[PDB]
């Protein structure tokens, strides 16, 4: 197959190894980014993972701008059941990246479609909500925001990487994200020191994201 | 002390449910109660790997004692125990004094059958001996009704009586039960060898998904 | 009494038409009868506009006869449409059909009305259609329906039979065995899926258009 060459890789601790295509259909390339790879390596660790079952083991887990579906992937070989969403155009991709990862999913998968802003249906709140590179642009503030706001309950656990650029309008647009953020959300960003030993970055950065609750209507 | 019933777990340790509390009611642990209790920690039940109600949401209707929430919060599960307003000072007397073998999580709420539902489908739906009068026919079956999804495993557990209008209730609970429901007992093989009865039945209860609901 | 002041109302199952306006039926008299999938496809296939046709509904002011009609939902979309429709069924399901006409008369526009027909016995002028749905289950589907089909039906009547195929059991054999009889005195064409309701179809629920053969001799 001459596509076979736009698989990447990613090796789990157990050895094993999620592959991802990046371009499938006669649609879109969508690259795994390096952001991706930090966040499903973290998940993995063990400090992440806990003792006995996996944290992530029969929790319900939403990805948001999946892309490949590599995060919202390793989820479910970690025994989540997952919903990896994106585009409409991404569809194909991540339904392909599912066939070609069946045998190590422990728990679920399913691709949805999930425009950020638009009306939801996913009514009962997700234990997790996943994002890997999710701010960029426009789109990553006031509608993904809503979509976040709208999705998760008081006990979602919402875990955002990215990888911070530097370059053009985007520090702007990245200061603005968090301060926005911080109007329906607490945060915090969590040590380098707790990712993985290995795909760790000093330029990506994992957050920890929980929906606050004011007593008045 | 005085009105505790002990239920012994196989692991060996205790589950100890006060039957009374200061200016309440009495409840007693209920037959069906130590039928089903001992039920879900079968092992064809439990099944491989981590038991079969670890992570996952349980609620139980007409819990009395909370005897049967509180064995599924000490297998891992999320419990919501539930009954009438007068019962929930005895269901959180006895959350206290089992908290120490609960792995998963227990709350107790008030649901009285028929009610408007105060929202996720649970994954489990746990009733030992509530059927037994009126209100178990059409308000318990609204009630499982507009809680249940169609991934809900509904476990029914109750003792057959021949006494008074019980036959006639137990009779038509299955006949409205069958419109909404699928339902299967469970054979008395695989309850628990020492807890059972050929008196007190095991159902199985699922709801029937339309293709247009 | 009960707690609730009406106790069978959740026992109700609600129907929509294309107009918005709602079939309310019980299921619960005193005996059972559910509304079945079946039921609900050839009632919106009644209303899809190939079938209503042209100018007035295809059924407007013609005769229309239900067998097996439980809960008398199919008869009762027809007499919303116009049609006018005897509902029939089982001495036991009298009550319940009704009940059922009762509270939908206000959605009539043609007329509706209620008899026992118990399939394989003797008949009390041939209608315009014979209506059908999910009465292919089990020995009574067999010789006494093809037989109450064959003695009600005229050359000119359209009978279509809506049926939610089973595969457990005895149930492919009786399928069989109702479509080996059905063709010694009828003949019947499948349509295709694509002329069912949009949404409210399935390709595990088909519609057959039966008609009464004429021998030469
Ligand atoms: C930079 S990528 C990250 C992909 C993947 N999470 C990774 O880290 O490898 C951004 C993803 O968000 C998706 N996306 C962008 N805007 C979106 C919107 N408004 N609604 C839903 N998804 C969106 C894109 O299609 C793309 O797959
Ligand atoms: C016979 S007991 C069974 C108690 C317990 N499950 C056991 O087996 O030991 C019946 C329980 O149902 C509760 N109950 C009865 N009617 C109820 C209603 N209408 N709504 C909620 N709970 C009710 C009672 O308060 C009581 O705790
Ligand atoms: C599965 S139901 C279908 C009901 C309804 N048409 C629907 O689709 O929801 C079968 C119906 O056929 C009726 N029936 C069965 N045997 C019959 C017979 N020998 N004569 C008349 N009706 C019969 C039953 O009473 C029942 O109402």
């Amino acid at each position: 197959d001459p596509l076979r060459s736009f698989v990447r890789v990613l090796e789990k601790r157990d050895g094993t190894v999620l592959r991802l295509q990046q371009y499938s259909s006669g649609g879109v390339g969508c690259v795994v980014w390096d952001a991706a790879i930090v966040l499903s390596k973290y998940l993995e660790t063990p400090e992440f993972s806990g003792d006995g079952a996996h944290a992530l083991s029969r929790r319900s887990v939403l990805e948001l701008g999946s892309g490949t579906g590599a995060v919202g992937l390793m989820a479910a070989t970690l025994g989540a059941d997952v919903v990896v969403t994106d585009l409409e155009e991404l569809q194909d991709l991540l339904k392909m990246n599912i066939n070609m990862n069946k045998h190590l999913v422990t728990g679920s998968v399913q691709a949805k479609v999930l425009k950020w802003g638009e009306e939801i249906e996913f009514p009962s709140p997700p234990d997790f909500i996943l994002m890997a590179d999710c701010i960029y642009y426009e789109e990553s503030l006031e509608p993904l925001l809503k979509t976040l706001k709208d999705i998760s309950g008081f006990e979602t656990c919402i875990i955002c990487c990215y990888e911070q650029r530097t370059m053009g309008k985007n520090p702007e647009i990245e200061k603005k994200y968090f301060e926005l953020l911080q109007l329906d959300f607490d945060f915090e960003k969590i040590p380098l020191e707790k990712h993985d030993e290995e795909y760790r970055s000093e330029d990506i950065h994992i957050i920890y994201i929980r929906k606050k609750k004011s007593k008045f209507p």
